[PDB]
């Protein structure tokens, strides 16, 4: 229950072929974490996302991205399953969803100190992000 | 051509009855700036934005924002042109696409040192920003 190859993984844009029964597992740590159904909401609305995928159609990693398709955009959560990473698929997913962006001037994201080096080894560079947690909402605004 | 008062400012979040000969003066210092024209293609991207206007239609400080709706939103700009500056208006702004943009559990900026203080006065904590910034292409994606 140890063994992975990202040789079968496959990447997808899109929300088709895919049910919230296939989103399930995310959100570790969080304590009222977004439902399946709502993460699809979530994919649904951003601007751009890339999933990957298991050959039985389970997504174990994600990235999803806000924009306005000419200055700027934002990277709100990017997750891999826990027995999926160190293979280099959190940086992949960052990569794809660059493209999927496009050559924006300003592409953002929030982070904790840990992972920093993560992010400057994709090139980014670091400032401050100022911002707000609305934890009565950690699950999501309902539909 | 000092004195200022914030009494006859009225604020919208549409884009009715502004043009783009209205959206001059913004991108103070900025090398390469978005256009007037292009401006208003930003805002009409935005996921919601507010305008603070003078009694001659002149929008003299502006906030957007990228959302999904239901879980995360950040600001990409925030200005107020300089001599409105000192006298709350872009605390007001803040406040007022906070408003727009509904209790959302993320809400998300970039910034610099030096205006940390602006936005922990308005209750915003501080973590790391990693960013791009794609010089070439700070004009604006075109039409
Ligand atoms: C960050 C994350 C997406 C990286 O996914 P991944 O598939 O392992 O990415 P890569 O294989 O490209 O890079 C992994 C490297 O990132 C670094 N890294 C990731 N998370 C880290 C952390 N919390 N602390 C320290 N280093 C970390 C490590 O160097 C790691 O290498 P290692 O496994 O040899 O220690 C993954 O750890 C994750 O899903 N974490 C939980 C959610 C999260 O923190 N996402 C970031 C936005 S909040
Ligand atoms: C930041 C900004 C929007 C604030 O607008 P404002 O209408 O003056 O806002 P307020 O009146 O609510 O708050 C002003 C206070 O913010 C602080 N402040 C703003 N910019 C600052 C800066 N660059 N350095 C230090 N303090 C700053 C000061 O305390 C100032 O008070 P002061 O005028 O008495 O010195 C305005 O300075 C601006 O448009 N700057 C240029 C664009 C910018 O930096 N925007 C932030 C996103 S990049
Ligand atoms: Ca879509
Ligand atoms: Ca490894
Ligand atoms: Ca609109
Ligand atoms: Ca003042």
């Amino acid at each position: 229950m140890t063994q992975r190859s990202l040789a079968d993984i496959q990447f997808q844009t899109t929300l088709e072929g895919v049910t919230p029964a296939q989103l399930g597992g995310f959100f570790e740590g969080w304590p009222n974490p977004p439902t399946p159904e709502t993460l699809w909401r979530i994919l649904d609305r951003a601007a751009v996302f890339v999933l990957a995928r298991t050959p039985d159609g389970q997504v174990i990693g994600f990235v999803n991205a806000l924009s306005d398709g000419i200055l700027a955009a934002s990277i709100p959560l990017l997750e891999v399953q826990a027995g999926w990473r160190s293979l280099g698929l959190g940086s992949e997913l960052m990569r794809r969803v660059l493209t999927e962006l496009g050559d924006l001037y300003m592409v953002d994201l929030s982070c904790d100190d840990d992972v920093v080096p993560f992010y400057e080894r994709l090139g980014l560079k670091r400032a401050n992000a100022m911002f707000l947690r609305r934890y009565d909402n950690q699950a999501g605004i309902p539909a």
